[PDB]
């Protein structure tokens, strides 16, 4: 069983969702990172431009989705003392809700982040004991 | 900005595991398991798009290497008020692959929350109750 | 060269496309019990089509990309193969016949990989495996 | 739904040759020949697009491996009712490259079907003599 | 990192020309008139590229909105010195298409690059003939 | 026509660099040198784009064989007349990597023109003076 519904219907309005994410990263990782001292790059940076990609691909991503004329993207990332927030803003006037954009992409600005850090979150057998990606939720649609 | 170099490393067998979790409403839950979900086969679509996803993980993470994989599983099991994604992969080379396990777990909840969207949003057309709630590496 | 569609009308814009897939029965008895090892094949490959309806225009170098609205991908278990019947709709400046056609095309590429094992003989070929006729059957005129 | 583990296997050449065809109507055909189809070169341009669509199999097909192609070829002969399709895929590597020449020679058939959608259309806008026909891996 | 927001703005025909080049050894000139390049015809292959390239704009430049375009066309034309790419771009939307315009010819650009690699290096392997130059937004 | 077969070839070193360059007015470089364009980082944001179009190669460029990239890195320094783009690219493989340094230099200069469009245009919304002037491989390794 699949597809993609019928929206022919349903009307052009104005479509917003706001999605926020939060990922659990070492404290020296915190330090890294603001101190801009990971070889990788500058991490919040390259996860909000992953994380504006990834917006854009989720139809082609995500099955039953629609392929959507997306008005407005923005990831905005802040540094807190257990990890890092993602929050996520989308916006387009069409006939079917965006929070999936806005999911998508705080889910992979968040995976972008944790593959920036992946040397430092790594213990000595090469496992992730504190990383976790907690709580992606909408917070308004 | 840059992927490093891997060239002065050994070929290994790397292998790595997700867990991944959603808070669904139990209504969402009984219909996906009676599978009366207007849009399709919940996990069935979602295991897919978890698969797909674990092969797009270098086009979706700046970076990330571009590797060679051998296996790619996603399975997915029905709790009483929510699912639970488990991601495996598996290859020989130079960098690990726990990138392409959690990408295939994150697209699959994301795919499972697309699949029930009109059971799980409320009046307000707003998400309450809904949430991916953990994801992370079980094992490497 | 992508043909200028600016002065066209947005009108409705509807295909049916189906297509067929020739298996052994031994491989359908396995569809029917769901025993096929790779997973699902009706469902995987009804995702698939539905995706590849989404990537026609990536694929097709004079393809438009369109704001489809709807995507249906049908796959009938016949005992000597499988029947495939893609529907795609969209209110837009140039029609979607490819786009079925490409959905169609992809779900019984899919439905061949799922069952490749079974399909094949012991020499590894695969003599009784084909893909027979895909074809646009209906259309909304434009 | 699984991408079947092919850590074990060898490593070895896989070659797949698949043939395909597209019914046209002669007057099409005859545009063909005399490269007079409005959209461009029918021939190169579909060929350009099966080879294309070779590296793209993985991301189109669910359950298929990345595979490091090596060698990909798509050749198009214009005959008296149709146009046929060869398409060859070699490479070294632990599974089978069928699934990449299939891909190949049906995303080939499906850019000439495109190319002269506007003169295979009858008066009613269908397509009533145009047709994809077996698709098959040949032997050999 | 921000895709501006666009939706106040007003709905009218975008167009976009952009052209572009590459010197290229009147070696390798010679060859794709003839039609002598083992890769294949060069000038349909590049035309094929960059119109695809067109679409797939926006899953490059990160910033970039995706635009439903209504037209692509790659001309390429053949000088004694090189390749001139000429891509032409139209849409009706609420902003331009000069991106596509540019990505378009840029990976038109790199395909005749590729079809041609072997005949242009010289003898340590280098390419020091070889250049895209001066890809501009004409009119 | 196709992809040539390398199956022959011997499994070494290759490595790519390729420069390229934009023209921009002074005005948008000062923009640049402060953080003060709208639409973010653009030095960050074009080397993003510039790795993620190494990998992007073989989609966009049809004879190119897919290839296990093992470092990609993109430099980009400001220049009292536009941006410099420097691409590095490595692998260990049948077939060399310069359309991949080629291809992540040129997406790097397209999204830094893409990122400060608002300040090249003139009051026609044409761009006179915005230019990418030359791209090309400065050097690669010899391969036999």
């Amino acid at each position: 069983e699949a597809k993609i519904v019928d929206i022919s219907s349903k009307d052009i309005v104005l479509r917003e969702a706001v999605v926020e994410g939060y990922i659990k990263l070492r404290k020296e990782t915190i330090e890294k990172i603001k101190n801009k001292e990971v070889e990788k790059g500058d991490v919040i940076t390259v996860a909000k431009t992953a994380g504006i990609l990834a917006a854009k691909k989720t139809p082609e991503l995500i099955p039953m989705c629609h392929p959507i004329p997306l008005e407005f993207v923005d990831v905005e990332i802040k540094i807190e003392e257990e990890g890092l927030r993602v929050i996520s803003t989308v916006k387009a006037h069409y006939k079917t809700g965006v929070e999936m954009e806005a999911l998508t992409a705080t889910s992979v600005a968040l995976l972008t982040i944790w593959d920036m850090v992946k040397k430092y979150e790594k213990d000595e057998n090469g496992q992730y004991p504190y990383t976790e990606i907690k709580s992606i939720r909408v917070i308004n649609k």
